[PDB]
């Protein structure tokens, strides 16, 4: 049984990678198919702020220590997000009605947790899901509080932190060319660079039903025409697992010059949020599905 991250590395890409935690990684046959078949783990959870600040100023690194101290000894590449994503704030930042007040906390939560992990990070997730459906900017606190410039607050933020990692925006919805968010978010990322603004890449987060994966071929190649460094799959799943819709995603990662690696969202249909959908690439068993041998078979070939 082949290596997809050894295969894609040999087709000069950097990763393929997986979401995982400690509770995974103690559990199943986790860890022996991280071992063998990725070479990038991100936290599913132990980096979001709700876990990471559940009181202001009182941060918990339990988890995420535990994480990366399992990839350093095991050789693997480091992700760590989302920095700043409405989704996972604790009810102690959604009350806050003051600029200057959440601009610094905003500031301090990105600066507390990229310092502990300076250096040992490839890649931040800064901002995630800033965007509506219709390409208008997402109504969070952020934005009602502090305005658009809390994504250029927070790159900036993010960079003077640790100046080595990559730092991303991610957003869902990107996988058709002609999709409203598609056209938003490479429009603002364009504009926020020619600023000066320190956006590396832009992650698309890939939740695809059935027949979706086709048109990733020519909705990746636009996301990457922002000019970014690097553009990235993450979070990657697909109702059916179809081979199909999983060789075209990676496909378009092979065809785009800028996308580095692919991010699945997890190791076993089981641990899946919609496993009735049977979405990822190993099965209850543990077993490689038929979407794993035919990545494999296309990154042989
Ligand atoms: O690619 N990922 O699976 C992944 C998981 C959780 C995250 N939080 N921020 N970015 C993330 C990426």
């Amino acid at each position: 049984a082949q290596s997809v991250d050894q295969l894609i590395k040999a087709r000069g890409k950097v990763y393929f990678g997986v979401a995982t935690d400690q509770n995974r990684l103690t559990t199943g046959k986790n860890a022996a198919i991280i071992q063998a078949d990725f070479g990038m783990v991100w936290p599913e959870n132990s980096m979001q702020w709700d876990a990471t600040e559940p009181s202001q100023g009182n941060f918990n690194f339990a988890g995420a220590d535990y994480l990366v101290n399992w990839a350093q000894q095991n050789g693997k590449l480091i992700g760590g997000g989302c920095l700043v994503w409405h989704s996972f704030l604790p009810s102690w930042v959604s009350s806050i009605t003051d600029k200057n007040t959440l601009t610094n906390v905003m500031k301090n939560h990105i600066t507390t947790l990229m310092t502990r992990y300076k250096g040992k990070i490839r890649t931040w997730d800064v901002v995630g899901e800033a965007f509506n459906e219709d390409g208008s900017l997402r109504q969070t606190v952020f934005l009602n509080v502090i305005g658009e410039d809390y994504i250029p607050i927070a790159f900036q933020t993010a960079r003077a932190a640790d100046p080595n990692a990559k730092l991303y925006i991610m957003d869902y919805n990107l996988d058709s060319a002609s999709y409203p968010k598609t056209q938003a978010i490479v429009n603002r990322v364009k504009q926020w660079r020619a600023a000066g603004v320190p956006i590396d890449g832009i992650g698309s987060q890939t939740h695809l039903s059935a027949g979706q994966g086709a048109g990733v071929l020519q909705a990746l190649p636009l996301l990457a025409s922002a000019g970014t460094p690097e553009v990235s799959i993450l979070m990657l799943d697909v109702a059916g697992a179809s081979p199909t819709d999983y060789v075209n995603v990676v496909n378009a990662c092979l065809n785009v010059q800028s996308c580095v690696g692919i991010t699945v969202m997890g190791v076993a249909d089981p641990d899946s949020v919609r496993a009735s959908t049977t979405p990822l690439l190993f099965d209850g068993n543990f077993n490689p599905k038929p979407a794993y041998n035919a990545i494999v078979q296309d990154l042989q070939q």
